[PDB]
């Protein structure tokens, strides 16, 4: 479409069947991070919204599609002893809803706006992620319909035809 | 340049003058977090790296440039009663650096190479945020020079004149 100095939205999307992996007591020293990714690339799975938080201990959080998440924390689990953790966390009754769109990054307003209407009908946050072309939230799965509805009259979308460049 | 079913890489960047900033003890009840935007928003601050992670509580952790910094972090105290948080922390001795591309989010491969590069030269990981189009992380400032020539030569670039195709 149009693909300026304010945001383009393209579109709202939704996924339905996510799951969420946590690795608790990951060891805070170089080598162990990288093990977790090397093994989640070996096993193939399409990894997303990836953060790091932290006792000299870190952990690491991430989701993928569900149809692979059991795939996942085998292999994450059948190297227990090489990766340092004490705890793998499972969570697939979640699912991720995104606002998509480009030049995102400079308007912080749009992600206020975007919290502003998940909160207004009671959808609570699990996950976020942001980047320039993709705002996304992980919450249960019994509120991602109202999540889209929300998003959609708060930001003048859609079609989605429609794309808008939002001030 | 060309802007596939491999990864592009068009470049390494970095960014010495970072700050981070982590809001602990969040009420984990719609509508905080997003003030928590709404704040900053209002501050004018562009904020990066952005997550949630986990008492009833959450906290929310962010960078922004150093030079906003302190201003974030007063707009935040200015609203200490109105945001349920009980501290507010800030780190300005870390820097990003970062892999710009375009398609990199099916190639879980590249994040496991990009860390595998900065385990290498003894480089500690303290956040990563992954996307379609940049991975990101921040480290201490000491250990830019030596991340940026590590992911250089991880990927074979570069220039920047060069772009790569990546397998």
């Amino acid at each position: 479409s149009i693909h300026m100095e304010d945001p383009i939205l393209t579109g709202v999307a939704h996924d339905r069947s996510e799951a969420k992996v946590t690795i608790v007591g990951l060891p805070d020293i170089p080598g162990y991070a990288a093990k977790v990714f090397r093994a989640v690339a070996d096993a193939d799975v399409n990894i997303d919204m990836v953060l790091q938080n932290v006792d000299g201990k870190t952990d690491i959080t991430f989701t993928c599609s569900r149809d692979v998440g059991p795939a996942a924390v085998e292999k994450l689990d059948s190297l227990r002893n090489e990766i340092g953790f004490s705890q793998l966390l499972y969570d697939d009754h979640i699912g991720k809803v995104s606002l998509i769109g480009a030049g995102m990054r400079s308007h912080p307003g749009v992600t206020a706006t975007f919290c502003e209407a998940l909160a207004a009908v009671g959808v609570n946050i699990e996950l976020i992620s942001t980047s320039e072309i993709r705002i996304s939230v992980l919450c249960r799965d019994t509120e991602l319909d109202k999540a889209v509805v929300a998003l959609h009259e708060a930001f003048g979308l859609g079609g989605d035809e429609e794309a808008t460049v939002y001030a």
